[PDB]
């Protein structure tokens, strides 16, 4: 292909053509003199011109093909290219591009080439694509790292960035400034870019065919509104454009080597190949651009990447055989600043000679730069290549031609039975084309992203942010919600339960009972718990890491040190024990694939009471106990029997394990920097267990009751234990009966008290009894062995419990229940479910921050985008889990706003045409002055009903996802069929009340006349009830009698119109041009009404209590014993509310 991208479909190279070879100029400049001549001409006046009215039917039709032309360039791209554009025969003589994009991943465009010194490279999407004449295509940037040989080290090592201004200006020609480039456009240009929508040319047609009528008023009253509806669109998107723009970082100043010296240059103005300085910094800020630490340490919080407020520790490359050693990304992990994470601390714990920067800081080189980086690029992917609202426009155009197939029956009919009278054929057609044009709605394609941006606005007041407005549908019709153990349904604040198994009291399976509190334990137990821990101290004299390490850290005592060495020497009666200090030399970080920490350090450690005084180097291990077991030299008798008890209540434990290499002495820097991890990892000792108590939030149970009494059905994904696993699931309520576990002793069923235990093959299918009877909770390794089976659907579908879960098996079991049709939520916090929220239909971070913090911010609630993250979608900033359940409400409010708008919109334009029709076979024409009455009341009608609320609870019912159904079709039609016999009675009616003159003249100026009035009052009355009784807010939102705001103006504009009917002010009637009635037409009136709106509402009551609820799927059915207990439960609630 021509360019090399998979978001790319095909492209190919055009060439402008000159103004008068355009599509829409020759043929028309062709035709027109032909016309002319013709118009000139008297003996060839027989192509039915003669009247002068035809002449301006001509120009119109004329000046109206001129008009699709020229708007058709517009309007799409490959018609563009069709009509603007010539095929160039090669590269030499190109001058524009069209670039189609893989289709529903943003939007075909056209850009122009530019040739520089040589280089030719244009700009889609943003994104800069340069040719490659190797290649013979189009391709992305290259940078250094992803060269197709991996660089040496010794390339950044001994790298002095940029020495020569000339490379400086090639390197800034190449690449672009480091800054993302969003810029919001002044109000002309949105205006002018909304002014050219296929929607908005319809409707200034329709108002000028409504002006070609003398319809004067009812012209600039519709052209008031459209113009106001345009402005308040236009305003809506400049302020989500300001929105995203308030994303990206603002410039602050740096200290840059350039030509062999220290510079002081901006952030924005860095390239790639620079050596900085990086260091501390600054509130409301972030590092500039993607670095590599080439020497220095630093303390990081990568809380935009993954959601994780952990700190982490970046290590240097400057101890790195980076002589022949090549440079890999799995080893080199630790050594990448990625963008826009902020830097806590900077300590410094050269080869090149470079001279040390003024600020003390570490030194960085730069890799990448501007949107190239991977915050830039899921900026990028955020806000130009992604989906729209609706995206396919499908059944709306369907909709608009179901609606145009009754409007050309009735206009059909108007045209024959009026040729057969002999009217004029100008006026019937003028007639016939108003009857047409007049039944399709502008904003039916529409309302759904109105709606979606109110329902954005409601979350963000939850404090919940979104960035892809086009999942919130989604969130309608959710089946599955996937939830995560550990930092999602768990507090934050642990408890240290105690340390066991150091050394008593045994249960007949062999556990030990033995509970040890953390002042009395042993030497190498307490050494381990001091030295095995990843925890930071500040220089300010603050204490961050993980919790776990703070609990454990408050639990032993001591305290720490300034150059990160841990001392309780001083005499405190809180230790009574141990004394000495340890200085940790080597860290390594925890990972998903080993579960374990291992550090090394020089300790000296001293017992008061019996001496057995320890010096020199040490290693200390803490994790699962499972790989303990693979690293343990001897194996305690009662290790499996003790672990299993002590995890059976569902307290957490971890396994402490120590080891001594040297008894005297330091190791030696030599062989610290040449130890492994598999060789410090042996012949290790056992030390201890320490167990904590996991607490849970205090909303969880609420929220997961919330979400199963509803239409759902509730997982857990976890990477802990198993047994914790179950435990914390049978607290949440997630499982109620049995459950059983599945696990290698290989492939076997056991039981949680260890009482059954069955064996099954993988290749076999399940026995269905397992599946009926009990739940069922299959762990990762399982899970990868049952790969391809037969049994590996229906596992898919009958387990609620996950547990040892890799980061990459999380998203393959999201996969394989997309994969059945299901619709996915996920929600979580950690790094560990990142490759999984992106998967999944819509994803929540459940940033955990105190909401404190949120109230203390006073700048000098709502806030802004820049404090939140890019890992998923969905974005919440407090951390109560209750907000996952308030999304999955928004969304099924919005939704249903979106249907009830469907209906009242059909409805409307139904009843004006054939009102029209019913006038149109009379002769006589609607009033300007009533018309613009009838328009003013709709449109105050439809603001009032357009604010509403919603209900504080979800409820078991469902919406309807899509337009065509039995529901929404069946209701429009019953209630138009009533309309139209109600208006066919009434109109038979008066002409048996007053007979026709059957006198048909063209010169009326609407002399006042009953069939007028009856049917102008019987389509208001009609229209208003219509507005009245599809209010769809019984079940989602709140009653029409339960808020005022729209109940007032319903009953104040009924008592207007039956005030008019009931002709109880006969100077308000002559204010409209009505004719005054008798006693007998006006009760026969008021009759016909009653009963007009007491069907429709009969009618539009029975189908929504017949068709409306969407049946809940399968998989999220419920068993009758939980249905009693709701229901017990709920009773019981209704009789303690006092
Ligand atoms: F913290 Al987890 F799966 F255990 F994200
Ligand atoms: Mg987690």
């Amino acid at each position: 292909p021509l360019v090399d991208n998979p978001q790319i479909k095909s492209a190919e190279l055009l060439r402008p053509l000159p103004l008068y070879q355009h599509a829409y100029v020759w043929p028309y400049v062709i035709v027109w003199p032909v016309f002319l001549r013709v118009y000139l001409t008297q003996e060839l006046y027989d192509k039915y011109i003669g009247a002068q009215e035809w002449t301006f039917v001509w120009i119109i039709s004329i000046v109206t093909f001129q008009t699709l032309t020229w708007l058709c360039t517009h309007w799409s791209v490959n018609l563009n290219a069709l009509f603007t554009a010539k095929k160039a025969s090669s590269i030499e003589d190109a001058q524009l591009i069209k670039v189609i994009p893989v289709a529903n991943a943003g939007a075909a465009d056209i850009c122009k080439l530019v040739r520089d010194k040589t280089n030719i490279s244009f700009l889609f999407q943003k994104r800069r694509f340069l040719w490659y004449p190797e290649r013979k295509a189009f391709s992305t940037l290259e940078f250094d790292i992803d060269a197709e040989p991996k660089p040496t080290l010794s390339k950044f090592q001994l790298s002095r960035g940029i020495e020569s201004e000339d490379e400086l200006k090639r390197l800034e020609q190449h690449y672009g400034t480091n800054t993302f480039d969003i810029p919001v456009p002044t109000f002309t240009e949105l205006f002018k870019e909304h002014a050219v929508a296929p929607f908005f040319v319809f409707q200034v047609f329709c108002v000028g065919l409504w002006l070609l009528d003398e319809y004067w008023y009812y012209s600039l009253f519709t052209l008031v509104m459209l113009v106001v509806f345009e402005s308040t669109v236009v305003w809506q998107r400049q302020r989500t454009l300001t929105e995203f723009r308030s994303m990206s970082i603002k410039p602050y100043p740096i200290y840059v080597y350039r030509l062999g010296k220290w510079t002081e240059i901006q952030s924005d103005k860095l390239l790639p190949g620079d050596l900085v300085s990086v260091t501390r910094t600054k509130e409301d800020s972030g590092v500039a651009c993607d670095m590599i630490l080439v020497e220095g340490t630093a303390i990081v919080n990568e809380a935009m990447l993954s959601g994780e407020s952990t700190p982490l520790l970046k290590d240097s490359i400057q101890l790195r055989p980076g002589d022949a050693v090549l440079e890999v990304d799995g080893l080199d992990k630790n050594s990448l600043l990625w963008g826009g994470t902020k830097v806590l601390q900077i300590t410094h714990g050269p080869a090149s000679g470079i001279p040390p920067p003024p600020d003390n800081g570490a030194m960085a080189v730069v890799t990448k730069t501007g949107f190239e980086t991977s915050q830039g690029s899921l900026v990028r992917t955020m806000i130009y290549s992604t989906e729209r609202v609706s995206a396919n426009n499908t059944e709306a155009l369907l909709f608009i031609l179901f609606l145009l197939v009754f409007a050309l029956a009735a206009s059909w009919y108007v045209w024959d039975e009026g040729v057969r009278k002999d009217r004029k054929r100008s006026k019937l057609l003028l007639d016939c084309i108003l009857i047409i044009t007049s039944v399709v709605p502008p904003e039916l394609p529409m309302e759904l992203s109105l709606a979606v941006n109110t329902s954005l606005s409601a979350l963000a007041k939850f404090a919940i942010f979104c960035t892809e407005p086009f999942r919130i549908p989604f969130a309608g019709r959710i089946d599955v919600a996937c939830f995560d153990k550990t930092g999602t349904l768990t507090g934050e604040d642990l408890v240290v339960e105690g340390i066991a198994g150091l050394g008593t009291p045994k249960e007949a399976d062999g556990a030990h009972t033995r509970m040890v509190s953390v002042h009395d334990a042993g030497m190498e137990t307490t050494l381990v718990l001091a030295t095995a821990h990843a925890l930071v101290k500040l220089d300010e004299g603050e204490i961050v890491g993980d919790p776990m390490e703070k609990a454990t850290l408050n639990a032993l005592g001591w305290v720490l040190g300034k150059n990160d060495t841990l001392t309780s020497k001083p005499g405190n009666a809180a230790s009574s024990g141990i004394l000495g200090t340890v200085q940790i030399k080597r860290r390594f970080q925890f990972s998903s694939a080993l579960k374990r920490q291992s550090s090394v350090a020089t300790i000296t450690a001293t017992e008061v009471k019996t001496g057995r005084k320890l010096r020199g180097s040490f290693v200390g291990v803490k994790g699962a106990p499972e790989t303990i077991m693979k690293m343990l030299v001897t194996v305690p008798e009662h290790y499996e029997e003790t672990y299993k008890y002590f995890t059976r209540r569902g307290s957490r434990v971890l396994a402490l394990a120590y080891k001594q290499l040297t008894t005297e002495g330091e190791l030696g820097a030599n062989k610290i920097n040449d130890l492994k991890r598999e060789s410090v990892e042996a012949d290790l000792h056992f030390a201890g267990f320490l167990v904590l108590q996991c607490p849970l939030k205090e909303d969880a149970k609420q929220a997961v009751r919330m979400l199963n009494e509803s239409s759902h059905r509730v997982v857990m994904i976890t990477g802990d234990n198993p047994l914790t696993a179950v435990h914390v699931a049978k607290e949440v309520e997630i499982v109620d009966r049995d459950v059983l576990i599945l696990d290698a002793p290989s492939l076997v069923w056991r039981s949680v008290d260890d009482k059954i235990r069955i064996d099954v093959d993988p290749t076999k299918p399940i026995d269905p009894e397992i599946l009926k009877t009990k739940d069922l909770c299959v762990t990762g390794y399982a899970l990868n062995k049952f790969k391809g089976q037969v049994g590996w659907k229906s596992l898919l579908r009958y387990t609620w419990v996950y547990a040892r879960v890799s980061p990459k098996q999380k998203e393959d079991i999201l996969l394989g229940l997309k994969d059945m049709g299901y619709y996915t939520l996920m929600a979580g916090d950690g790094t560990n479910d990142v490759g999984a929220l992106k998967q999944a239909h819509v994803g929540v971070a459940l940033l955990n921050g105190t909401q404190e913090d949120l109230n203390r911010i006073a700048e000098h609630p709502t806030l802004k985008l820049g404090d939140a993250s890019v890992a998923a979608p969905f974005t919440s900033k407090l951390r109560n889990v209750m907000a996952i359940p308030n999304i999955l409400r928004q969304g099924r409010c919005t939704l249903v706003a979106t249907i009830q708008m469907y209906k009242i919109l059909a409805l409307n334009c139904l009843i004006s045409a054939y009102s029209l029709s019913v006038l149109y076979l009379e002769g006589i024409k609607f009033g300007d002055g009533q018309i613009t009455i009838s328009g003013m009341l709709m449109s105050v009608c439809f603001l009032s009903i357009s604010r509403a609320r919603s209900v504080e609870g979800l409820s078991k019912e469902r919406p309807q996802p899509n337009i065509f159904n039995f529901y929404i079709i069946g209701s429009i039609l019953g209630q138009f069929a009533v309309h139209v016999a109600t208006l066919i009675y009434i109109a038979q009616l008066c002409d048996q009340i007053e007979p026709r003159t059957e006198v048909i003249d063209l010169e009326a100026e609407f002399k006042p006349s009953l069939l007028n009035s009856a049917v102008y009052l019987l389509q208001l009355i009609q229209q208003i009830s219509t507005f009245a009784v599809n209010y769809q807010g019984r079940p989602f939102r709140e009653s029409l009698s339960e808020n005022k705001g729209m109940f007032y103006g319903i009953v104040g504009v009924t008592a207007i119109a039956f005030a008019c009917s009931t002709e109880m002010l006969p100077e308000l009637n002559e204010a409209m041009k009505l004719v005054p009635f008798n006693e007998n037409f006006k009760t026969i009136m008021t009759t016909v009404m009653i009963i007009d709106f007491v069907a429709c509402y009969v009618i539009e009551w029975v189908l929504k209590k017949l068709f409306s609820d969407l049946r809940a799927r399968d998989i999220a059915e419920r068993r009758p014993d939980q249905l009693e207990r709701e229901r017990v439960r709920k009773e019981k609630e209704a009789r303690e509310k006092e």
